[PDB]
């Protein structure tokens, strides 16, 4: 499978969900606001007091390590800058503080990350499990 050289539409929903969770977990970690956390996620946090921080940082790490092999970024700091920007916009979005133009920027960046993760063999390996 290394020696067999290589759209992934079927992973789209799981990938948007991964991204949306990383965002929610990242914000909850910084705010302590756990208001629209799923009851299942709330129960995981009960057993383990580092669960949330570990989930958010684990998921960010997976995105960066995946996308460091994508031709679309030239430096590590461009990649992290783009992720940090998605995260920042999401914080503004959570409090209904985006202009229409910023909402465009947010959705465009969320879709770009979605698309580039679908193109990452390493990310697909990770989703498969």
């Amino acid at each position: 499978a290394m020696l067999i050289l290589s759209p992934n539409f079927e992973y789209e929903e799981i990938t948007r969900s991964f991204l949306s969770n990383m965002l929610a977990f990242t914000r909850g970690h910084f705010t302590g606001d756990i208001s629209h956390f799923s009851p299942i996620v709330l129960a995981e946090m009960e057993k383990d007091p580092n669960w949330l921080e570990e989930a958010a940082g684990g998921m960010q790490g997976v995105i960066v390590q995946s996308l460091l092999e994508d031709e679309n970024f030239s430096s590590v700091e461009q990649l992290k800058g783009e992720l940090a920007r998605l995260i920042r916009l999401y914080f503004a979005l959570a409090k209904d503080n985006l202009t229409e133009n910023q909402e465009s920027l947010y959705v465009d960046l969320f879709d770009k990350f979605t698309f580039l993760l679908l193109c990452s063999d390493e990310f697909i390996m990770y989703l498969d499990s």
